[PDB]
């Protein structure tokens, strides 16, 4: 039930809120963010109905996520450990 059901998705909006984007901008990574997500689900759904078997479509996605994070600015890494 979290805005999104992937891991990751949700995981990245937690960390933008916590970037406190405003609603417009955050509408912008929100909004892209739920694209990506109806691709990412279609791809959760990919995976589990055995469409991808070697998650290129995840990659596709991934790179797309990458990419999403290169777009806005928000990549990074070395988060936890420090």
């Amino acid at each position: 039930g979290e805005e999104f059901r992937m891991e990751k998705l949700n995981q990245l909006w937690e960390k933008a809120q916590r970037l406190h984007l405003p609603p417009v901008r955050l509408a912008e990574l929100h909004a892209d963010l739920k694209i990506q997500e109806r691709d990412e689900l279609a791809w959760k759904k990919l995976k589990l109905d055995g469409l991808d078997e070697d998650g290129e479509k995840e990659a596709r996605l991934i790179r797309n996520l990458n990419v999403i994070l290169a777009k806005y600015g928000l990549d990074g890494k070395k988060d936890a450990r420090q």
